């Protein structure tokens, strides 16, 4: 249903980059670095021993109130911090399986997205549809008031407060996460480029044009399939749909991620075409490595958590 | 995977009703009634020489633009009036479907709902999920901010602004729809009970809780398991959750309706569960009568659209 | 599934056709054109102010007796008039949906076709199958007694009675219709070449060979397949077979319209495969157009519907 | 899906039976038993040593050539033979398997359900519809023209020929059948009572009642659903419907039966639900036993074809 | 699909307890109890600073050499421990994501099933079917050879082999799995009651009558389906073969359990019925509490490994 | 989903043969040759008068008992016989199917394969997975103990015992079989060269990395997937485990048959690919054919039986 790997290795991606691309991204820096994150931590009711477990809630852009895991453990002196992103609709999850870095003597700290599964604030008003999917949420409204641009935000903005809290060595954090986590975690290292260590699995939300032309814009990306047939049935505006797209095409903002990455790739995944995941990793220009997978779709693949912690544990001296 | 017609007839709803309901309409209605719409009528790029073609925009509670299709026929004096809802995600369709009411000598109005498949805004500002669904989006937020809340105030106070039409007789608006239409073509006509006609085809929006004792919890009703799942996954607060859920749930809005109603029915609908159809059905208490379809599912039914017609042509004397 | 859209519009068609073509359906049309109608109008149960509603009753080949229901306007003269054909066993379905155009002034007729939903007789008297399809109903016959055969038939001597009604411009008809419908317009533009405008939704009974090549035999196609594994298991008779089916393939008669065409294909349409559309389109010499919608499949297109009745509007000077 | 295994061996049935049930089917076998068959025998073109092999072909009523293989074991004197039924849309299917009871100096024929996938022809010339089924094919006709009426009279009538033959013993003849060769099975032997074995695996063609009650009236069923949905969707002539279907349910003609009979019933078949199943084993009032199959559908269960011929074999002495 | 919560409380089970079910079992302890497991620890390939990862093997029953994961955090003094169990056809998964517990200070083991997805070895010699599934296997040998037996005391013997760790406090081990790990968990805690917790989610391998009655003897429990259908059709040994499966249905075993018990299940789970699950659960006599997640089937349940954490935590004083 | 027909018939595989090939089997065959087959004949509970019903076993290799239906037809003198061999997960069925051939004067032997629905022995003995799958059992233990080989092993010691039988002519012995039985067939008479006639429907067991490269490893196949998914989820070994499951490819047997070979397959068959069955077919060296379906799968081909039996009956003079 895709590309054979010999040519996967050299797709570098379909959906278009806006010109202004740059500039539309430096722009969105400037009004995040404005906010004032008037961060509160309040102590969780799930408590250990070895580590302090608080809720962590900042402001961001557009007044959004949003929310994340932090757990620190109780060791002496600054260390390193693992930032996690979660799935497409999901949240931040438990905190218990947030402990195995934890064990490692890591920071942790899971953000939830806005309006999803977990406690983030999406302040909306944007025009157009509201009823399914963020990608396409803000997408008739202007370019600047799409939601995942607000999203990955405030990744980049969780990022900075995570490289400023007492415990942390800001040269030592890495993100990481699968499919929106994935595309969520190079997008903040791209505009946190601080940011040492990136861990991305099957990333959603890359090359957007590509899954469409692959008859794929379905299952995780159906909502760019109802955009058309409620908004463009015959296609008239279609480049300046994708257009419009590119500003949140993670390919598009691979560029500028600094830290080093570790990908994974499910030759059978359908929900995350292999050609957009090699799209970004394509066009990352750090140091970087892919592992392949023939046998997964979209899921978790045996033994990459593994290499996925020893790539992490490099954070370490 | 439902009750027999035989008791289907006698069924009168699971969702439980909040205490102040009434006064949580009343209020909501006097939000509505202090709105000054701004009315603008813009000429169609769909023209023909028999009818006036408009689209239709005024601004409903929490300042959204609302849009709705009006054609009027070139005709003299005051007449008759129809008010069509959509379905679930859709949109008010397509202009020359709604020709044949126009045939009748009727104006007719058909609405986009906020943020769906039309041209209507959802304004957003509300806590929680807006990921997926309309049913729950605001349901973490205060009663009053629930999006149908807002949604159900657009149908009233778009019925009275088509009572003011010089070329409508208030006493002659009819309203009708399927599954989310005929949902909130109940709400139209208990919110504005000058509505003379209701034609509701297996409405949904209804009996929230008996749709999740069937296990019926998807579809068109998925976003209430993903609410559980996500929010109350033990339902530690399933009573409040399905109390909420009853300010929006048209069984209970269905005793006020004082127009004559006209329903259909598909006994192999597990979209909108036969009982939760009845449920609707069985709490108006104006003169009303239901079309059994035992074959049909969430589908248009063989000949109800004809005496659906039939029925809106009692407007003539 | 299919060809890129780049080649569509070049492909123009697989199945076979006959040497004897022509002749076939010129000694087809001879046999029709020789039947007495013995035309009967029937008023219907369904009636309005502004309208008469008919059941119309015609002999036709082989004396069985076509039905077709019949919306004749109240007003005065000649005007254009449009005839529906449906899809494949359904009906003309309900009278209320035909008033769009009556709206319009037009004079509205939905023929049954023999032996599907609605209540026009199939007189059978065929040697082989008979219990699923009308495809290949009389395929084991001779030529001159397959199904479709008699069915393509009773469009033009439909169009024939139609343009002999007194109200009727003979100049000014219409046909249209989706699937088996978009196909059986074809049919009829095609033997009644009076035929001014014609609409075909994504047509049906077009290039057989092609459907079956492309693996696609199945859904409404599903009876090619049968018919294979039934009566010609090794394909020892394949060119035998398609090559029949030829003079039932509605891209063979496209040559022979003179009317305008209008259509519209859905690019994710397995049943009626984009390239069988398309070789029908490009086989037709007179003026055409075709509406592509990239995301829809075998299904209604959001906008089309106006775009038909503003072409049929083009029957008003 | 279905009552328990308790309840199933006291269930007699739901499916109506007409008043004149017996005059019609006695009027029936008067008009079949007045054909002139005009047999006609044709060496096959498959052939062995040991049997001689034929194409069978023989007029039934309504001037309808009915086919059936023929295999003669080259033996002396006077044997049993069977006569084989099949699934419905399928034929008599191959020569080879039908020797294993030829091995038992048996005479095997197994005959062709008019129109279905065989070599049997069905002269139609019904009203109603004819696109889909043969169970509801000439429902809308007269009752003496049900085309299962038909074909239960060529089974009966294949039975006096074969019971005819100079190698044949006519007191030992046995008929077999699965699904729809079941049901034909079962009406075989009660239209002609001289049948001495039958053998009813998993019958189709009984209770139809029973199965639309189930919301099983789909898969083999599906037409009684169509009919429904196109020709009565609100069931206005429910009980006139399913009670002509009566006149053709093997139910009502199971207590003609005099032969012995074996049956078998999977209780995971949904395709012929085992209530229909035991309310025609329930009918029966001659010497009889079945097969219950606990974990199996509609299909051929283990060890019942050994039971079967053993079964078979008591016709020798 | 299963029975309303109020009377799955009240369940207590369906399938058949042999009547020399505690003398099997006690057999079955001295066999296990009489093996030199012959411990080897290999260093793992992954490696942390903070614990010290081996790959443990011990030689079971039947001399199969059975392997677990062991990870040993790098601390004085004696601790908890916990011992995983994974789900059926799966192995122990990947090291990183067992350092959770580690990182509360315990040694934790993950053992691999006998010739499932890991490297423990089966040994087989066995009669019968060996093509699909491991509850079935050794069915028709003798009882004391069925392979979920020797898995069972696999299972018991590592609960001694860790007791005996020099850093394990042999008063605080717990168990833990999902499904067939599940299952193995309440086994283990049953054949070793020394273990001290036990956290049980939608445990397989309990009351299999009553998942063959529900119909649900599919997907996880598909070979018990396989098994009749091949070796009983008629199920003329129903009452032998779920018998002699007591053996190995831990809801019989249910009673021996000493350690404290948190058990999950999910309402909407066909893979492993509620009423199987809430079998175990009320044949269990030490303290214990059961988690239903209404919304949730055979799945993880949000928020359940956080409470399973907390109450391993209560391993330590 | 695979190659047009034109480029089947020139397709001679994809999956390696190893270098030892030869050595493997010619020691396989020098072990089968040593072992004492202990050979019983026990009288069937199934009997007729016409034909001797014997249970036979005999020891095949690492002493498994091997189990197989054996019918002797009551006549004079010595004939052909047939080995039938059945499909995946099935055994050698019923009794009375078996007749056809009795009734041609052959012998008729139908073998049960190890451990599968039968009851011949699988003595496992091996190491890794044993859940399911019998292509991968052994497959990470010595290659002289792979399942498959000693399952190739009883079918030519099968042969050679059948070729040995009284009643049996040695030089005209066949043998046949669909799927599993299919490449079993091939596999029988290239192992044990005197197999003068070969039916093989579309063999399974054939070309394993083609079915790999077109995704198409599931079904049943899916076990080559669960293996690289379990043990090897990159890869990294895939040429070694490939050029290992050459031993029991049979398509690199296919070269030692001698016996004519008749072979079917269906161009719609997904679960043993085309590809996969002309692989086989093209490595014959012996005369052969083989008939094309396009229309069918994985299922019996109409008319194909037929063809099959008087392919065998050329084995009389
Ligand atoms: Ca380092
Ligand atoms: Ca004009
Ligand atoms: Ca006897
Ligand atoms: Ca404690």
């Amino acid at each position: 249903f895709d590309m054979p790997l010999q040519k996967l290795r050299e797709y570098t991606g379909t959906n278009p980059c806006p010109e202004d691309f740059d500039e539309y991204w430096n722009r969105a820096l400037d009004e995040m670095r404005s906010v004032d994150p008037k961060i509160e931590l309040k102590e969780s009711s799930f408590q250990v021993s070895f580590a302090e477990c608080y809720d962590l809630y900042f402001t961001g852009v557009r007044g959004a109130r949003i929310h994340a895991k932090y757990i620190k453990p109780k060791t002496e002196g600054k260390h390193p911090a693992l930032i996690r992103f979660h799935g497409y609709s999901s949240n931040s999850g438990d905190w218990n399986d947030k402990l195995n870095y934890v064990a490692a003597g890591f920071t942790v700290v899971a953000m939830d997205v806005r309006g999803q599964g977990g406690q983030s604030q999406d302040v909306g008003g944007v025009t157009g549809n509201t009823l399914n999917g963020h990608i396409i949420r803000g997408l008739d409204d202007d370019a600047d008031n799409m939601l995942f641009r607000h999203i990955f935000l405030d990744t980049a903005q969780l990022a900075g407060i995570v490289m400023n809290m007492p415990e942390v060595d800001e040269d030592r954090v890495g993100v990481m996460g699968p499919s929106q986590g994935g595309g969520l975690s190079l997008a903040c290292a791209a505009l946190e480029p601080r940011v040492r260590k990136v861990v991305s699995e099957y990333p959603f939300l890359s090359d957007y044009k590509r899954v469409w032309d692959l008859d794929l814009a379905k299952n995780a990306y159906q909502e760019i399939t109802d955009y058309f047939r409620l908004f463009d049935p015959r296609h008239e505006r279609e480049n300046e749909v994708f257009t419009k797209l590119g500003y949140i095409d993670v390919k598009n903002l691979a560029k500028r991620i600094k830290g080093d990455v570790l990908m994974c790739v499910g030759l059978m995944d359908q929900v995350c075409p292999p050609s957009t995941v090699f799209a970004a990793y394509n066009n990352i220009q750090s140091k970087k490595d892919i592992k392949v997978y023939p046998d997964y779709g979209h899921e978790p693949m045996r033994g990459f958590g593994d290499l996925a912690m020893q790539f992490m544990l490099e954070l370490y001296s």
